[PDB]
């Protein structure tokens, strides 16, 4: 649980996700994107189910990155929603929503959707 | 900004979203859902753009709730992604993803998607 | 059902959706978008459940528009997925995915998601 | 274009997608799901960009299946939105929305989202 999730993760684009899972269900850490208007690390914070079912199911979790740090601001935020799966091939499988700030007129085009799979590599 | 976002919000389902926005970009608070396998408040945490553009654009933000508290655990988590819009009729417009724990064979059906609009008045 | 769905619909952006529902479950018509890189009508095609439950549940449906017509080509396509709800205030509530052609390096940013609500009155 | 898309496709779950692309941008065919409340083939219909950019970009397309056929009805419909990518490893990369009919009270839980990658295998 806590131990399985804590540590470094990499996704299929080469991005780096460093996270600490608290016994209380907290996720905290940093994210570094291999793509987009991003450089160096960004703060992340999220939550995970700290007492998952014991029927073979994954562990639900989610986190957010606002794409502002000391280097740049891309006026956007991404949330990843998914589940942690344990085993020899531990994975965090996610889908994500990236919203950027828009005028109300352009609200219809404010949100991208995609999917990331993270491995300990 | 920080002052605009902090406080109590309500969505179209009758859910209650209570949040404090930090100067650093943090969001912290609690969420109470009017629907689903949920009761009472749940911890939420997230992030918002603490230095948005000044061109009339909204403020990007997101937050997460894991649906476990001292009363219930629905083995699932929702992330809201959207933007805060100031002015007279302040709103937070979001789309969300709800993932629940599944077996690997059932992963394809693990995630719901929807949209919530939050305002300051009941 | 077939009679309820067939005809002209309007969404919250001012777009116009004209559709014919077939007895077999087919949807055929045209879409005119009030926003984006689009002008005039575009062909749409899709499917709906021609034998829905009779328990008060909505009618599932979906359709696709590729944003090429005789005037413009925006190298993109939108799919709407949702349900038709009958009764006095008939609506089609949808969420949509818009994908545009990208290079492989840019695929991660190829798809927008949103929601449209269609009604019969302007 | 037309030739690249037409034919049989398989996704990562083992589902089978048989499609004919028309010169006019039409997609027609059948879908057979390896999972869910589904058996045998279902009608599909969709659209694709019949004159894509020539800058290396993929070909945008989308299609719908309503999960009713002569065998069963699952009171739901899935739309796939994505792009066709040519080459030695031709792929149709998609994201999808599955909506099932619900009461208005339960509308909030009516729609699933996911992703499918199709190959000619
Ligand atoms: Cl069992
Ligand atoms: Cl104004
Ligand atoms: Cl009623
Ligand atoms: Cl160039």
């Amino acid at each position: 649980d806590e131990a399985g999730i804590t540590g470094t993760w990499y996704n299929q684009l080469g991005s780096t996700f460093i996270v600490t899972a608290g016994a209380d269900g907290a996720l905290t850490g940093t994210y570094e994107s291999a793509v987009g208007n991003a450089e160096s690390r960004y703060v992340l914070t999220g939550r995970y189910d700290s007492a998952p079912a014991t029927d073979g199911s994954g562990t639900a979790l989610g986190w957010t990155v606002a794409w502002k740090n000391n280097y740049r601001n891309a006026h956007s935020a991404t949330t990843w929603s998914g589940q942690y799966v344990g085993g020899a091939e531990a994975r965090i499988n996610t889908q994500w929503l990236l919203t950027y700030g828009t005028t109300e007129a352009n609200a219809w085009e404010s949100t991208l959707v995609g999917h990331d799979t993270f491995t300990k590599v």
